[PDB]
């Protein structure tokens, strides 16, 4: 089957797995573990970093066939073509990337921050942005059912991910916006979705590794 | 004509404003400036950044008649699928795809290490991990003429600037590889760009704003 490499957390990598599941792709996954402070040892992956044939190595990773891809842009774009679920039109493919890029921003910054030593008090600061980055998603997304326009894309995966990150950060960030619980909340509903969550593969948290200041055990 | 929006500074815009031209489309650029020490005033943006009616407000962005565009990668998907600059194949698209991540991935490494207060202290470090950053897109490029394979394409004009950039920082970091250096003088043998390079309009430098610590004037 497709092999997906990555850390045994959630990180960037939940988009893909859902998908994987979303597409009934026959996979099958490789999740090293990091060692603890204060070595945080990462020789599981670096023992084969330089051993899979991948032309930038990097986590996440996935294997299909000869194909080898790096970036989880990148293998979230490859699975999309290889199913359907890009944007049809011009208008939904603009939609399409934005977001994704969007997504990634957001995504920086909650890094930049869980990272960061100063974490306890660099959080008061952080929280008074979220209103404001909810707002956005809120207003772009409208009344759609989804991010492109009328049909799921890969991006409602990018999407889905930030959108419950950013909610398990502050948990009531979404009570002001109604069209976001909402989407919350069909996307979990899509079958597939349902299903993988029960499943014995499901990983929601840690959302970070060991290094993290907040969701790093 | 269209617009372009962004700081005047290279920034992250380079491979925007080489398009432009290569695509010989009709555009003005609007350049913010950032007043100096110890304020670095951004009120010239601030004062318009919610009154443009993007999405997503930020720089770049870019205007096209009735398209309103944020986020640098999607810019450059928009001019590419406009101008026919995207890969053809299942293997371009790939190779396409990676590319523009990876770069992407190497920008931040080098904006990280840009406006760090330590940079005096972190360069030498920084110096010891280029060599293998170059043999990677060496070896991905291999004996081919541009990056995603047969044709010029968007990407081209990301790996450009970002191995340009590189190569302002360490000088001699590409004299291991030739096929990257026969790439930069391709690139910049391209006729619409270098008439470009000659012309009023072309900014190399500086390539961050005040705040940085290298390449901030
Ligand atoms: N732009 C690329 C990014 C590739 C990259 O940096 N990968 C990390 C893991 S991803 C990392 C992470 C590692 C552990 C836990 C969490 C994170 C994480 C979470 C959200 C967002 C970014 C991150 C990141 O901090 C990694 O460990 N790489 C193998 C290595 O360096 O040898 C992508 O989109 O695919
Ligand atoms: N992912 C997005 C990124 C959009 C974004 O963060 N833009 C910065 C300017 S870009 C910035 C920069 C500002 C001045 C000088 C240099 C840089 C720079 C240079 C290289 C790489 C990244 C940078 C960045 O540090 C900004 O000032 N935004 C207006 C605002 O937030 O209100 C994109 O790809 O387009």
């Amino acid at each position: 089957p497709m092999i997906l490499g990555f850390w045994n957390v959630r990180g960037l990598t939940h988009p893909i797995r859902l998908l994987l599941e979303y597409t009934d792709s026959s996979y099958e996954e490789k999740r090293y573990a990091m060692g603890d402070a204060p070595d945080y040892d990462r020789s599981q992956w670096l023992n084969e970093k330089f051993k899979l044939g991948l032309d930038f190595p990097n986590l996440p990773y996935l294997i299909d066939g000869s194909r080898k891809i790096t970036q989880s842009n990148a293998i979230m774009r490859y699975l999309a073509r290889k199913h359907h679920l890009c944007g049809e039109t011009e208008e939904e493919r603009i939609r399409a990337d934005i977001v994704e890029n969007q997504v990634m921003d957001n995504r920086m910054q909650l890094i930049m921050l869980c990272y960061n030593p100063d974490f306890e008090k660099q959080k008061p600061e952080f929280l008074k942005t979220i209103p404001e980055k909810m707002k956005l998603y809120s207003e772009f997304l409208g009344k759609r059912p989804w991010f492109a326009g009328d049909k799921v894309t890969y991006v409602d995966f990018l999407a889905y991910d930030i959108l419950d990150q950013y909610h398990i950060f502050e948990p009531k960030c979404l009570d002001a916006f109604p069209n976001l619980k909402d989407f919350l909340a069909r996307f979990e509903g899509l079958k597939k979705i349902s299903a993988y969550m029960k499943s014995s593969r499901y990983l929601s948290t840690p959302i970070f590794s060991k290094l993290a200041q907040w969701s790093n055990k």
